[PDB]
This record gives C-alpha cells, sequence and structure tokens, in this order.
C-alpha cells in the first residue's frame, strides 16, 4: 500500500495553518476560512519515488489540555511549527508549540519543521536569519513559504516527511 505519515499543522491563531494546508491539497489560495474549523485532509503523493498518503490535520479552535485532547494530538508523526514572519509573537510562541509536541510524543526528538508563512508580503518582522538561526538552535529544518503565492509549500510538507523517515530509521 501507499506509506502513511500522519503530519500535523500548528502555530498560532492567522498565521496560515488553513492557508497553507488548502493550497497543499487543493492548489489553490483560500484567503479566508472560519478559524475554529479543524479537518484532517488527505492527499497521494509520491516523495523521492515513495507513493505516500499524506493525513495532514490542521488545527484550529481552542487551545485546551484535556487527556482526550492530548491523545488526539499524540498521533501525528511530524509537526509544522507555523508563524507568521509579520508576526513577532506568532514567532514568541513556537517554544511552547514545541514544548507540548515533546511533552505529548513523550520524546525529545520529534519530528518537525520550522515555517515562517506568508513570505508575499513586503513588510517582515522575523527576519530570514534570526527564524533560520532559531530553527538551528532547535535542530530542525526552516522553511519559507507563502500559502498565497505557493512558494515552498510542497518543500515544508515533504520535508517534514523526510524528517519523519529519518527517525522511524
Ligand atoms: C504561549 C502560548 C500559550 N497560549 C496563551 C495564549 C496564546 C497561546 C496559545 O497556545 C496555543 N494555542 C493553540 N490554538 C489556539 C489558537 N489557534 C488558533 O488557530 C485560533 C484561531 C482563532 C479562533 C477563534 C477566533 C479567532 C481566531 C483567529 N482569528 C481571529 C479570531 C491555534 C491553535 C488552535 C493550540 C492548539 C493546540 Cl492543538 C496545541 C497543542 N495542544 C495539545 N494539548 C497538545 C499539543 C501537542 C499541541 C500542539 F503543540 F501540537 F499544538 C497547543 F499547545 C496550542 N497552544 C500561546
Ligand atoms: N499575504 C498572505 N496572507 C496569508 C497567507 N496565509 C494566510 N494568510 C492570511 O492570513 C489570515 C489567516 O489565515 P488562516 O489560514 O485562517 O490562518 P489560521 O488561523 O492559522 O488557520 C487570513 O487573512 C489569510 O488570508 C500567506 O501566505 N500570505
Ligand atoms: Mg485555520
Amino acid at each position: 500500500g501507499s506509506t502513511e505519515y500522519k503530519l500535523v499543522v500548528v502555530g498560532a491563531g492567522d498565521v496560515g495553518k488553513s492557508a497553507l494546508t488548502i493550497q497543499l491539497i487543493q492548489n489553490h489560495f483560500v484567503d479566508e476560512y472560519d478559524p475554529t474549523i479543524e479537518d484532517s485532509y488527505r492527499k497521494q503523493v509520491v516523495i523521492d519515488g515513495e507513493t505516500c498518503l499524506l493525513d495532514i490535520l490542521d488545527t484550529a479552535g481552542q487551545e485546551e489540555y484535556s487527556a482526550m485532547r492530548d491523545q488526539y494530538m499524540r498521533t501525528g508523526e511530524g509537526f509544522l511549527c507555523v508563524f507568521a514572519i509579520n508576526n513577532t509573537k506568532s514567532f514568541e510562541d513556537i517554544h511552547h508549540y514545541r514544548e507540548q509536541i515533546k511533552r505529548v510524543k513523550d520524546s525529545e526528538d520529534v519530528p518537525m519543521v520550522l515555517v515562517g508563512n506568508k513570505c508575499d508580503l513586503p513588510s517582515r518582522t522575523v527576519d530570514t536569519k534570526q527564524a533560520q538561526d532559531l530553527a538551528r538552535s532547535y535542530g530542525i529544518p526552516f522553511i519559507e513559504t507563502s500559502a498565497k503565492t505557493r512558494q515552498g509549500v510542497d518543500d515544508a510538507f515533504y520535508t517534514l516527511v523526510r524528517e519523519i523517515r529519518k527517525h522511524k530509521e
């Protein structure tokens, strides 16, 4: 069968989790999507010769730490940690997302990619070098994306898949 990869998209409200997910799956930019709608999306794609089923969870809605919520997030094999390059608070929030991911996975080594979204915008408050440097601090890859222009969208998800393979081996 297809090799399945459970990918989870996380990060602050309004960074573009939904727009990124919809661009990957449906190949168009949706600039407006209810921020409480959380759903799973699936795509058949070949990545480095391997036929893959991508199962992508677009997180949304309320922050909460029930056992049921942890159990759901725990099924993710790798995580896209998304901030917006024009929102410094979303960048500052990243450590919190990373802390929660390590917690539910019961491991200090979880496949993760730092994603700086909205790179089409002329004004930016988080420079590329600062974000590249934070990824190096964490030991994870960094990808700049725009759900609007498609820049880096495949790169970000496919890099996460490659990180999962490395962890499994
Ligand atoms: C420093 C902090 C701690 N908090 C204090 C406040 C800020 C912060 C949030 O923190 C914070 N938020 C989270 N939500 C809420 C905000 N949101 C949004 O999209 C909101 C959109 C929205 C909703 C309603 C109205 C509007 C909007 C946006 N438009 C305008 C109107 C992103 C995400 C769903 C959030 C979500 C999740 Cl799944 C998790 C998480 N949970 C677990 N149990 C286990 C694991 C492994 C994780 C994760 F790691 F895998 F993710 C978190 F941990 C989260 N954490 C950040
Ligand atoms: N310019 C630009 N705007 C974006 C991009 N991705 C999302 N947005 C906008 O950012 C806002 C929040 O996007 P959304 O996908 O709902 O973020 P979410 O809350 O993380 O799911 C909306 O106004 C989108 O139009 C992008 O790559 N570039
Ligand atoms: Mg959303």
